[PDB]
């Protein structure tokens, strides 16, 4: 039910928060966005690389653009949802901007827990615990505690970042449960691993340390169960599909834009790859009058993103009842009439950007930087009495074993590119 | 006996050196100072870090300031000792500046054996032999030889630097035995480890390689034997307490000063922590007229050092007979009426300087630099036959026991300036 899915609950609440009694200048969903903007984890995205080493998008500007696309998706979907379910507005007091605000906030935070150097950063952390120094802990951990480490997931670390309790600050950012639900695109634990080909099963969305919190979130929202074993799993909050589409749209089109501006993709390819996405709306005489590459490609990007937003809204509304019943199996973009063109764009970016020598060099270096930092933290954990290990604790980190290891991963993951490289260089004498 | 404690003997001497027969213009104790100044090991302190990386004090300017403070301590104590025991001057010919000379020279040399990167430097060397590559030598060494390595001690390496013979240079710098006695603030071997809580038992002062040398020094000075087993130790030469006091006074107050001028310690802490130490001697009109932070804090530093020197002289004379009998169980500064203020100063320096990111980072890097140089030297020692290991020997060290080879490797890595250690390190790693 949408009334439950739009929960304003915050962690620890003892009483219900009715939408009709909200102060509209202090709307819980919009406070959520402001809390993320000013948070230390969001600010650190300023100094973190998205794909191409550091104009190129950093994590912060990527997340900003995704939240803008997400707000537009949520606004347009919210308006059609309120005309489909008019009791949501007439009885309960919901407004179209509420949906825009939920998606905008979840989208703003979607990459907040990701480690440096991208997917290699996650693999480097995983490999450290699978076959590196961290392997020795296996027998002291449950299967799921260990799986959290060997398949260390940035989405799950983001949920920890958003909700972590510390002295003086229980509940992290204390976001609305509707926002936490829109954030959670993999509502399952680390095991079982990929139980189906469904997008929501491709990874997992919370660590064992956050399991009890997401249990509270899922019951408050009324999310549908996807497992009746002790391995817990739920169907995605409907608005998580819009967070994912905003993200899909932005890195597809905007990585392409960056690749052209950086000279990694020949400009000769720009129209060829964008023509079907922009063909009906492009003012071609205007395009031909633009004198700078960056102006031409930003014009194409805006048209293609506009095309994909409108189509994504229609796809959501067309499958709304399957999404509400937890039986929708794909992403919104999987259903696009432009799936062939999106795939061509992504494949060109893989060939020209992700496999460029510079991106490869960064990923290889990132493996050495993260492995070194994890080994130093973990040896210091195992022997905190030696002089060297006390120095290491003082430089990098001034509980149960699992809690200690998952915290080490979270702290390594949240270091800025320059801070991780500086610490690595000092540990190695440079 | 003070007549034997003030020995002018140098290594290898075949005849006695009477104080009454010394040429005043070439006094043995004063020549010791000149020999240290011009030595290669002392010069190398130019380019060696004390706490903060490279105005900031280096090991050289620190050692210089300690020797000046030590010269005053020894002059003042020397005057009072000669009034207490007038026969030392009237019969034996000793003068109060002799005591200043002995303390000043020993204090000038007190950090001459210290490795680069501070006390993390020593710990990095010990860690190499405890848990690093050097652990493989444990079963080929005696317990005290291995302990020399895993608790590698800058003070013991200093004694090696000052005294060790080489072809054409028997006896090292050949300092007077009274000076070597005042240098030795831990007169014991590496084992047993901390047999008591007395400051003199905290560390050790000579390697096994130098045990026979200090036995000669201790016998000539008449130091009281403190241990009777095959584990040897002696009660400290009385003047070693003054060397230790001058060192304690300097790094306590001067590190604090440095930390304020670097911005690590807000200036307001200066007056607050040092008001007791300066209040009876400070000219407030002068203080209030000084316009620069660095001028205000250096004035407070001068006043606080002057206060602690005077007090330390008094403490020494109060416990002089217990020190002469080897029953004094503390440092002179441990007895200070300002121990509350000294402790506060040290704790803030630890928090704001020693634990600063800059120092932590430098110490962490030094561990890797020293471990790498040590491993290259030991691998080349273990397999001198390979082309690579011959290149390493040409680069870093262009017939003795395994223990003597390992102690020399440690001494030579310790001799390197910060810069030369980094360059050799970079070459080995190819940077
Ligand atoms: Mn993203
Ligand atoms: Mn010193």
């Amino acid at each position: 039910n949408w009334e439950h899915l739009l929960s304003l609950k915050r962690q620890g609440d003892t009483a219900k928060r009715l939408r009709i009694e909200q102060d509209d200048t202090r709307l819980g969903f919009e406070v959520d966005y402001d809390r993320i903007i000013f948070s230390a984890p969001f600010r650190s995205l300023q100094d973190k690389t998205q794909v191409i080493p550091l104009f190129v998008h950093t994590r912060l500007t990527h997340s900003l653009e995704v939240s803008v696309v997400g707000r537009s998706l949520g606004r347009m979907v919210g308006k059609k949802l309120l005309e489909k379910y008019p009791h949501l507005e007439q009885v309960y007091g919901y407004k179209f901007n509420d949906f825009g605000a939920i998606v905008a906030a979840a989208a703003l935070a979607h990459d907040i827990g990701n480690p440096p150097f991208g997917h290699s950063g996650e693999k480097a952390i995983g490999e450290f615990f699978k076959n590196g120094y961290g392997k020795r802990y296996k027998d002291s951990l449950t299967a799921k505690e260990y799986q959290d480490l060997i398949k260390f997931e940035g989405n799950a670390n983001g949920f920890k970042v958003l909700s972590q309790s510390k002295p003086g600050a229980q509940g992290g950012l204390r976001l609305s449960y509707a926002t936490l639900g829109a954030f959670m695109k993999y509502p399952k634990e680390s095991l079982p691993h990929k139980p189906s080909d469904h997008i929501a099963d491709k990874k997992y969305g919370f660590f064992q340390s956050e399991r009890a919190l997401f249990e509270d979130v899922a019951q408050e929202l009324g999310l549908l169960k996807r497992s009746t074993t002790d391995d817990v799993s739920w169907s995605r909050h409907p608005l998580a599909y819009l967070v994912e589409a905003a993200d899909d749209i932005c890195y597809t089109i905007i990585d392409f834009e960056d690749g052209i501006n950086l000279g990694l993709i020949p400009e000769e390819y720009a129209l060829e790859y964008m023509v079907k996405l922009v063909g009906q709306t492009i003012d071609r005489n205007k395009y031909n009058a633009l004198q700078e590459t960056s102006d031409r490609v930003s014009y194409l990007r805006a048209l293609a993103i506009g095309t994909l937003i409108n189509e994504s809204v229609d796809t959501f509304m067309k499958y709304e009842e399957e999404i509400l019943a937890g039986t929708f199996d794909q992403s919104l973009i999987d259903k696009s009439n432009y799936q062939a063109q999106i795939t061509d764009i992504i494949n060109l970016s893989i060939e020209r950007i992700y496999n460029s020598r510079e991106v490869i060099e960064k990923e290889i270096a990132g493996y050495e930087i993260l492995s070194t930092l994890l080994e130093a933290r973990c040896r210091a954990l195992d022997n905190n009495d030696t002089h060297y290990n006390q120095l290491i604790q003082q430089l990098l980190a001034p509980k149960s074993l699992y809690e200690n290891l998952i915290q080490i991963c979270a702290e390594v993951s949240t270091m800025t590119d320059g801070k991780a490289l500086r610490n690595y260089k000092k540990i190695k004498g440079l």
